[PDB]
C-alpha cells in the first residue's frame, strides 16, 4: 500500500497502521519519517486509541485537487464511540513533494462529542544532535520570539511550541522541522482563513510535527469533513519547504503577484519619517529633502502622527494648519524632488472616541455580552494605543476604507500606503449582522484588504502597499494585495535575515522585500538582497557611512536580483549564507555575527552554483580586494579569515591571472 508522484513515496502498513514517509534523491530514496499513526478524534479528554483497519483501495491514475495524480482510501472503525473514519491521500506529477490530506468522520449509532480533531502527525527520522524547526506561529510573544528555532537533543529538557490560528493569532499556518538530510513541513490547504493547529513537539529522540482542527458534535447518521492539509517532504531547509506550499496552494486560487506586474517604485530606496518622534513638522521634512536626494533616496514615507482619530482619518489641525493645502504642497515639493510619499495607516482599526463611533455605532463588531470589541494583540491582550474593530460584512466600513483611500490619493495627493499595528479580528455576536457563526468576523479581513487595495489601484495603477504585522510572521491572506514586505519589527540581526529568506520562499525570488530599520545593520541589508531604507536623522560619522552604504547600493542593487536559496542549507553549513544573482554575475553572503548559530575555527569556503566549465576571480566590492583567483567552479575552495562579514562576487576571467 503505496504511491509516490513526485519527489515523495508515501507507504501505509496495514499491521500496524503506520504512515512512511520518503524523499527521492539520485535514482534512491531517503526515509525522512518513523512509523507514525493516522491520527483520531478526542472524546472524553482522550484520543481515541481503538480504530481497527476495515479495507486500504489504491488508485493509479486520478485528477484531483492538484492535478493528475494518485490517491488511497484508509478505512477504519471504532468501537467504542462507533465513528468511523476515511483517510484520503493525494499527490500530484506535476508539483514535487507535496502530499495531500482530507478525513471525514460519520456516526452511526449516536451522537458523538469532540473537542479536538488531529490528523498528519510525522516524527523525524535520521536526527544526530539537533533538529532547526520554522514556527507558523501567531500567538506567542510579540517582539521577542524567532520565527525559527532549534530543537536540542542532548538537552535534559523538552521543546514543545502550539502554533495557534484564532481570533488572536493571525499568520502563517505552516510548520517545518529539517535536518542536514531534509525537512518535513505540513500546512493548512484552504483558500480562507480558518482555525487551524501546526504544534511542534520533541520526542525522546526526534521531533513531531501535526496538523489540528476544532470539532463539533456529530449527530447519527451524520458524515462531516473536518478539514485538509498539505505535507511538503524536502531536501535541504525551510526555503524549500515553503516554496513548496506556495506552490501547492497557487492550486487552490491563492495567487501571489507576478514579477511582471510589481510596480518599480516598491525598489526604491526609502527614508521614514522617525527621525524626530512625535514633533515632526512638515517644514522639517521638506529642508531634509535635499541631502537623501543628493544621496539617493527616491522615496519618502510620513508616519505616525498626522491624524485626530482611526476611523475618521482627518488631517490633524497641528500638523496641517491650513488643511488639504498643507498636505498638497508637501507632496508637490516631494514630487519636485523627485520621490514618491506614502502614509501610514491601520486598515481594521475604528477607533474608541471617533465619530465614526459617535455616529455609527452599528458598523462595530459586538461582543458576547453586547458590548464593543476591541483589536487583540498577540496572544489575547490589549493595547491602549488599538481601537475597536470594524466588521468586515457591514458597508459602512468598506465605505470608510474606501473614503480614506479616495482622500488620500485625490485630494492631498500620495502614491502609496503603509499599514501597521494591527494582528487579527475578534468575533462578532450582533444579531443584526445576521452572522452564520460568531467566527465569521475573524475569517473575513482579506475582504477589506481586496476592497482598500482595489481602490487604489483604480485611483492609480502603480501603487505602494505594505503591511506590518509588526512582531509576528504577516498574515498569510494578506500577502496577494501588497507590493513590498517588511520583517515585522525584528529584535536581532539574524531574525530579520532569516525573515527575508522565509518571504523570499513564500513570495518569490523577485518579490520586493526590506530588512527594516529598528538597528542598523546595512551590511545584512545589502548581503541578502533587500531594500536599504533608514529612519534616523544622521550627521556626523554615522552620516557618512550612511551616505557610502547608500552609494554601494546604488552601485550594486542587489534588490532587483534574483534571490536563489536552495544551494544552501541554514545551521548544518559553515556559514550562515544568502545568494542573489544579478545579470549573470553571483553574489555570495557569508556571516558569522548569527549568535544563535555561529561557528568555531575559520571553516573553508565553498562557492557552489557555479559553472564547471570557466574560471573565476572572486573580488570583494566593500573594499575592492582580490580574496581569490584563478579558481575553477568546481573546486571552488579557498581559506580566508575575517571577523563577521564577508561579500564577494564571481568575475569570470578568460585567461589566467598573474
Amino acid at each position: 500500500y503505496a504511491i509516490a508522484g513526485n519527489g515523495v513515496r508515501v507507504t501505509y502498513d496495514a499491521d500496524g497502521q503506520t504512515i512512511t514517509l520518503y524523499r527521492t534523491e539520485g535514482s534512491g530514496l531517503i526515509q525522512m519519517s518513523k512509523p507514525s499513526p493516522l491520527g483520531g478524534p478526542v472524546v472524553g479528554g482522550q484520543e481515541v486509541q481503538d480504530f481497527s483497519h476495515i479495507s486500504c483501495d489504491v488508485e493509479q491514475s486520478t485528477s484531483g485537487v492538484m492535478g493528475s495524480g494518485q490517491r488511497m482510501t484508509i478505512t477504519s472503525q471504532s468501537m467504542s464511540t462507533g465513528l468511523i473514519r476515511t483517510y484520503v491521500l493525494e499527490t500530484s506529477d506535476i508539483e514535487e513533494g507535496v502530499v495531500y490530506t482530507a478525513t471525514s468522520y460519520e456516526a452511526g449509532a449516536s451522537d458523538v462529542e469532540v473537542s479536538w480533531f488531529i490528523g498528519s502527525v510525522y516524527e523525524l527520522y535520521g536526527a544526530e544532535d539537533r533538529i532547526w524547526s520554522y514556527n507558523g506561529g501567531g500567538e506567542g510573544p510579540m517582539h521577542y520570539y524567532d520565527t525559527l528555532q532549534k530543537i536540542d537533543l542532548t538537552d535534559s529538557g523538552k521543546f514543545s511550541r502550539e502554533n495557534k490560528q484564532d481570533d488572536t493569532a493571525a499568520s502563517i499556518p505552516v510548520s517545518d522541522i529539517y535536518i542536514a538530510d531534509g525537512g518535513i513541513t505540513v500546512g493548512d490547504a484552504s483558500a480562507t482563513r480558518r482555525e487551524v493547529h501546526t504544534p511542534v513537539q520533541e520526542t525522546s529522540d526526534s521531533a513531531q510535527v501535526s496538523i489540528g482542527w476544532p470539532g463539533k458534535v456529530i449527530a447519527a447518521g451524520s458524515v462531516i469533513e473536518i478539514g485538509e492539509s498539505f505535507a511538503v517532504v524536502h531536501p535541504g531547509d525551510y526555503y524549500n519547504g515553503l516554496r513548496g506550499y506556495k506552490n501547492a496552494m497557487d492550486h487552490l486560487g491563492v495567487i501571489m503577484p507576478a514579477p511582471g506586474d510589481i510596480p518599480d517604485s516598491s525598489y526604491d530606496l526609502r527614508w521614514e519619517s522617525w527621525g524626530w518622534g512625535f514633533n515632526w513638522t512638515i517644514d522639517l521634512i521638506i529642508g531634509k529633502l535635499d541631502e537623501l536626494q543628493a544621496a539617493g533616496v527616491k522615496q519618502i514615507t510620513l508616519d505616525d502622527g498626522w491624524y485626530t482619530n482611526a476611523g475618521d482619518w482627518a488631517l490633524n489641525p497641528e500638523k496641517f494648519p491650513n488643511g488639504a493645502s498643507d498636505a498638497l504642497r508637501l507632496t508637490d515639493a516631494i514630487h519636485e524632488h523627485g520621490m514618491t510619499a506614502l502614509l501610514w495607516w491601520r486598515p481594521c482599526d475604528g477607533g474608541i472616541d471617533s465619530i465614526l463611533y459617535q455616529q455609527h455605532p452599528e458598523y462595530f463588531v459586538m461582543d458576547a455580552d453586547g458590548r464593543p470589541a476591541r483589536l487583540p494583540t498577540p496572544g489575547g491582550g490589549t493595547n491602549p494605543s488599538l481601537g475597536y474593530a470594524l466588521c468586515p460584512m457591514a458597508d459602512g466600513a468598506i465605505a470608510s476604507q474606501v473614503d480614506f483611500v479616495n482622500r488620500a490619493m485625490n485630494d492631498w495627493g500620495f502614491d502609496g500606503f503603509k499599514g501597521d499595528y494591527v494582528w487579527s479580528m475578534p468575533e462578532c455576536y450582533n444579531p443584526a449582522h445576521n452572522h452564520a457563526s460568531p467566527e465569521e468576523s475573524t475569517e473575513k479581513q482579506s475582504e477589506i484588504y481586496r476592497v482598500s487595495y482595489e481602490a487604489m489601484v483604480a485611483n492609480d495603477p502603480n501603487v505602494f502597499n505594505l503591511l506590518c504585522n509588526c512582531g509576528t510572521p504577516q498574515d498569510y491572506y494578506s500577502l496577494p494585495y501588497m507590493t513590498q514586505i517588511a520583517t515585522a519589527d525584528p529584535t536581532s540581526v539574524d531574525q530579520t535575515r532569516r525573515r527575508v529568506k522565509a518571504y523570499k520562499a513564500l513570495m518569490g525570488d523577485y518579490f520586493p522585500v526590506t530588512a527594516d530599520h529598528n538597528n542598523i545593520w546595512y551590511l545584512s541589508a545589502v548581503g541578502t538582497g533587500s531594500v536599504l531604507i533608514e529612519k534616523r536623522d544622521l550627521s556626523g560619522t554615522a552620516k557618512e557611512e550612511y551616505e557610502k552604504w547608500l552609494g554601494i547600493a546604488d552601485t550594486v542593487q542587489l534588490q532587483k536580483g534574483r534571490f536563489i536559496g536552495d544551494l544552501y542549507s541554514y545551521g548544518f553549513d559553515p556559514y550562515e549564507t544568502y545568494v542573489v544573482e544579478k545579470d549573470g554575475v553571483m553574489y555570495y553572503a557569508f556571516y558569522k555575527d548569527g549568535s544563535k548559530y555561529s561557528p568555531t575555527g575559520y571553516p573553508d569556503i565553498e562557492l557552489k552554483g557555479l559553472d564547471p566549465n570557466k574560471m573565476y576571480r572572486i573580488v570583494d566590492y566593500v573594499n575592492d580586494r582580490v580574496v581569490a583567483t584563478n579558481l575553477m567552479g568546481d573546486n571552488a575552495v579557498f581559506n580566508t579569515r575575517f571577523s563577521d562579514y564577508l561579500l564577494v562576487k564571481a568575475v569570470e576571467i578568460s585567461e589566467p591571472d598573474p
